[PDB]
């Protein structure tokens, strides 16, 4: 019912799959949405794509500085966040014998010490602005799982789930909600293209319903998150695949 | 907008508290409800307060025969149930020693074989009327912190969640989601008239926001699953708690 | 190193299987044993293979009155017990559209109730007599996943869990930890001679090691909880299943 | 009896408080101990103390160069390692506000990344020496709890978790186990020496059991995890916090 009109929302590698189906709702919900993405050009065809409630910020989620520009410019435009949506991260296929540091690293920098940096600023920024935020944060079910061929990633999404617990509680006071949602195999664009595209008859068949999962699955429950129907949820994560797991 | 509306929802327990709460709300969402409780007269003076979206009829949830006639009059009035929302239950006060066998029964009766009783009429309901439904039951968080005062019905809770997990599988085949939810404490017309009153200072503490819990934080989250946003979630349990435990 | 010398251990369900395969490690562990199990043959022929160290007590954990008996029995000649192992349940294999309130009733009587019934005059055993107890109680690995085919037992094992919590918590000034078990797929008698042998295969598959589960394997934790190694740990739930599920 | 005979077993940060203490059950089990410990004079003290089954090594777990010389050297007297002890880490004192960028890259890179490390080569070792090795991890129950001031420290041991399962299903295949433990409050030589020492009043309020934690409650369960009885448990978390959490 445009219950999102006058909020303003940020979401990260909101250039395609999951996270541009994100910001796709939440702007139909009616909040102005700025996609931001590592990939400037996706992120303004995506933003040109939602249309007008859609402005696009290129920024690293796991550079400081460009994070620190991020906001800046959000600040000026909108006067500050009212949800932030940490979905930019790397997900890989590495075999256990491929898990370099090297690889560990960078998944880590990007998939969490990444979301810690935003949502240093994200909620500062809300903070500052004496706003009621939420802050939402798309980790995956291949924590509960203990999925293979993506060690560091399954790292640092516990990570996620970690840092999404005791942010709850530190930011509950300043009336700001910090939860967190992992998503099954889902048909974004990222897994189309991934040696992960294979596994979707595999993982349909631990599935409880028997569809392929599907970037607006997400996008749909994120909205409820970001609503007031969620405000009394804090720290928690949703599970979102099909019945996959049980959490 | 009335995204529930053409469909049928059952409420149990829902001549008061969260019940209640939550067969507003689902009739707010242009839902038809059937507002069943064993009180007769709170079912239908809830129903009365709702609207014409409210239908009441009394039942024991425990009771297999009562149950049928639930049912039965249900087919007859709506043609089926859409959506199922297991929430009559007694709530206890007993000190460990004071835990009879007569106690454990009656608890585990009422909050958990009375579900299943109704479960399994309502199901084999949407069942046969080729339905795609949505089953959803109210636990509890007491089951995530081993609260005390409460062994019967942390268990039976317990039992429910089992269930539900169980269930999800069960029926995905049929189209049917099965989930549940974990209140923490709520300021409930039961609440009110139990020694658990004086439990929400405490409460309040342990939580990461700070207001007294409220039915109606309970029902916008059953609201959001008995939707279509929430159709990719099944066995899965939604805690809402402000931040109590971390699920 | 002999560590339960001195200690008595009751195990429920201990004909055969896991239970059988319980009270072996308990006894060679040097704990006097209570063999006990609805079966009285069966329960007095494992303790005869046991040793000395192993008495048969029959008992049904359903029925108050037999347990009253094994009980008192048990005080007679030990002067109480000082550990518990609630093994004694029914392990069926019903289509959900065979789940009667029969059916459910019966499961959730022996599986479920069953076990509070021993849990409640166990412990007010070990109480009475002063004793720092160890409560243990088998419950499954299907309540993590939700494993179909077993509707109420799936529940019933909720259940224990959520007794197990809430139990913890409230012996917890008596000095008595009680934990809960959940082996996955096991190769007992029971699972030899029912549809559950077919699925090793399928759930060798699922495992992060590809053994079949055996009794040992789920008696050997259990000497652990009953051992003093274990004594800071209350109202956990070990899962032993190869990896199969992440808890 | 000394089950841990003839096996090799490695424990970092072992120069006090838990790993000095696991360091010393693992010695008593038999085991021949590699203390490690970025304090080199304290973990060669703590050897000194433990034994001649104990071994001192000095290393920074969270610098590759450092852990590549400790494991060479325990190659050279042992040839290899059997069990592994993910002990050592950082454990902070931070007010949200006091989170830096800084901050959170040093305790990711020793908490998290540096138990990367650590793993990596010493499992690497194990598989070389076709040894069937046990992987046990630290991690602590903040996690489950969204404990307080100390956010990048809850976000790191979510990412030990979620390691730990990723990891067990990816050795399952060379019969090495990889599992966790979450210690709750424990009254170490660090904790201490922390602000965290005021919490004790507070959290044995909340245990259900109301001892102040001690490193030998933790010890007690490594040893456990590290014994065969635990070889059918996999990809698992032991949570030992006397009920604080229930897991
Ligand atoms: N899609 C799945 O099946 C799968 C499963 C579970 C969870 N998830 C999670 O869902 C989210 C979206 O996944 P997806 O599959 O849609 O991903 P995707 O590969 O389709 O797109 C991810 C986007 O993130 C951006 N990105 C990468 N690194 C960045 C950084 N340094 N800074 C800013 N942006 C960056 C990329 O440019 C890309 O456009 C991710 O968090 C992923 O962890 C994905
Ligand atoms: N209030 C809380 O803090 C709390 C917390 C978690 C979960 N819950 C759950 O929420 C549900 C309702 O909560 P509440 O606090 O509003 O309870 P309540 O006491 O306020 O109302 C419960 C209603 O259930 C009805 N009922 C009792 N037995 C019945 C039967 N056999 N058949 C049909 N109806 C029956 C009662 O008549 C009553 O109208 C329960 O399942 C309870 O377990 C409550
Ligand atoms: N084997 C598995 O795949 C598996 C998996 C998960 C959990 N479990 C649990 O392990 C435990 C033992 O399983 P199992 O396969 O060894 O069982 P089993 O069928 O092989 O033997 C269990 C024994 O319990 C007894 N029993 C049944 N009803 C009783 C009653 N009311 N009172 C007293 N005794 C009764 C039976 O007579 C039998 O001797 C059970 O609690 C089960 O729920 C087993
Ligand atoms: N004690 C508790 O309340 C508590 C609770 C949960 C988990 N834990 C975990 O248990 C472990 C030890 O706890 P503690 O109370 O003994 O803390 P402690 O401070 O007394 O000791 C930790 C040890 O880690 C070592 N260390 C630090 N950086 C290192 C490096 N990079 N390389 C090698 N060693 C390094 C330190 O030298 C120290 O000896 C830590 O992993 C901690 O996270 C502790």
């Amino acid at each position: 019912t445009e219950r999102l009109a006058g909020k303003t929302a940020l979401v990260t590698g909101a250039a395609q799959g999951i996270g541009k189906a994100i910001a796709a709702r939440l702007a139909a919900d009616g909040a102005t949405v700025i996609v931001s993405d590592i990939n400037a050009e996706g992120a303004k065809a995506a933003a040109a794509s939602i249309g007008k409630k859609a402005r696009a910020i290129a920024a690293d989620i796991s550079d400081p500085g460009s994070v620190k520009a991020l906001f800046a410019e959000i600040q000026a435009l909108t006067g500050g966040i009212d949800i932030l949506v940490n979905n930019a991260s790397i997900v890989p296929f590495v075999a256990w014998d491929d898990v370099d540091l090297d690889h560990w690293r960078k998944i880590i920098d990007v998939n969490l010490t990444g979301t810690f940096i935003v949502t240093r600023a994200g909620t500062d920024q809300m903070r500052a602005a004496g706003k009621a935020g939420r802050v939402i944060s798309i980790a995956s079910n291949t924590f509960f799982a203990g999925t293979p061929n993506m060690a560091a990633y399954v790292a640092a999404k516990g990570g996620v789930i970690g840092f999404t617990r005791a942010l709850a509680t530190e930011l509950g006071k300043y009336n700001i909600t910090a939860n967190a949602v992992t998503p099954g195999l889902i048909e974004s664009d990222g897994v189309k293209a991934s040696p992960h595209n294979e596994a979707f008859g595999f993982v349909e068949m631990l599935q409880a319903m028997k569809g392929k999962g599907q970037p607006e699955h997400i996008a749909d429950v994120v909205s409820f998150l970001a609503s007031d129907d969620a405000r009394w949820i804090t720290g928690q994560t949703l599970n979102v695949d099909a019945g996959m797991v049980r959490h």
